[PDB]
């Protein structure tokens, strides 16, 4: 249905020139276009579905989108600049700035290889400063992930490492950006009950209902991957999910077993699992407490795992604020 108005070539609303493509997906995809009525402006212009469920939340992430760049015309709290909107044979059709490669992508392209530490000091930064932009707007991202932090430019210089014996790209300027907005929630709208796996809060997978807290889990999965460089939950299982939770953060809190509507998982209060099954193994083995996880014993390492761990707090009512995690010491070495 989509394959054949995403080509090469194409003209879009008689203005843009599709170059190359940047992100396939179930939404739709995002291409590089060039602006014919600026000049040659390259931009981004993503091609929704034409499925109701993307429809949807392409006319959710409008509305959204036009919120936030009232709000910010100038881009301080770094999310992403949308342009205009058009139909396009049928297809809704979103134009925004043009950025870099996502933080996904790029770990990706260079091997699964962490980031330094530095980097991400800055780079965790400036996710907290714009996503508590949205929780400031009584807003919700829900669907935080490397894939949806884009650099704003992602160009690197390649050298040979001769520690690990292989070439190794090292980024330029590391400053970021913040996407997509179609399942964004106000504190009023409805909340879904599903809102990606690896990415998902305690909470949201036992159905306890959710608020600015569940993005707080999500970038404390975000910045430990950006330090190991692979992702620490990386299943579709929901039982497995929270098995991998018990054996890296240790045993859920009892009051929330008690309250969940997922009663398939647990058995007399207590995570139906067993330690000395097939896939049981596995998790003991590929997993291990979070602090085992740290690749030094310096105190900058210290501090962030000081970070995650409290971004990873089971309790959404005791987890961390972003607010909070912004005076947080592991950002001390930016401030004056
Ligand atoms: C998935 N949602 C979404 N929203 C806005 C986007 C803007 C972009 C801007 N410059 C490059 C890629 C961009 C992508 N991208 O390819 O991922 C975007 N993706
Ligand atoms: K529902």
């Amino acid at each position: 249905s989509m394959h054949l108005i995403c080509q090469s070539g194409d003209v879009l609303s008689a203005r843009y020139e599709i170059v190359d493509t940047l992100g396939e997906g179930a939404f739709g995809k995002v291409v590089e276009c060039i602006d014919h009525k600026a000049g040659g402006r390259h931009v981004a212009v993503k091609i929704v579905k034409n499925v109701d469920r993307y429809c949807e939340a392409a006319r959710s992430e409008i509305q959204v989108l036009e919120h936030l760049n009232t709000t910010d015309p100038n881009s301080t709290f770094r999310c992403v600049q949308m342009l205009e909107w058009f139909e396009h044979h049928g297809h809704i059709c979103i134009v925004f700035e043009l950025l870099g490669l996502s933080t996904y992508d790029f770990i990706k392209e260079n091997g699964f290889l962490p980031f330094r530490l530095d980097h991400i000091r800055k780079m965790a930064y400036q996710i907290c400063k714009s996503v508590n932009f949205l929780h400031s707007n009584k807003l919700t991202h829900t669907d935080l992930k490397p894939e949806n932090i884009l650099f704003v430019q992602s160009d690197y210089t390649e050298a040979y490492n001769p520690k690990i014996k292989r070439d190794e790209r090292t980024l330029i300027n590391p400053d970021i950006k913040v996407v997509d907005f179609g399942s964004a929630t106000y504190d009023d709208e409805h909340h879904s009950t599903l809102v990606t796996r690896h990415y998902r809060a305690p909470e949201v997978i036992l159905a306890l209902g959710w608020s600015q807290p569940c993005d707080v889990w999500s970038i404390g999965c975000i910045l430990i991957e950006y330090y190991l460089g692979f992702t620490v939950f990386p299943t579709h299982d929901s039982k497995e999910h929270l098995a991998m939770m018990e054996r890296i953060l240790g045993p859920l809190p009892k009051h929330m077993i008690q309250k969940t509507r997922k009663r398939k998982y647990f058995h007399h209060d207590r995570l139906d699992w067993d330690e000395h099954s097939s896939a049981g193994r596995y998790v003991s083995r590929a997993c291990k407490p979070l602090k085992e996880f740290m690749l030094s014993q310096d105190v900058e390492h210290e501090r962030l795992f000081d970070l995650i761990q409290k971004m990873l707090e089971y309790d959404p009512a005791k987890r961390i604020t972003l607010r909070e995690a912004l005076k947080h010491p592991f950002f001390d070495l930016l401030k004056k």
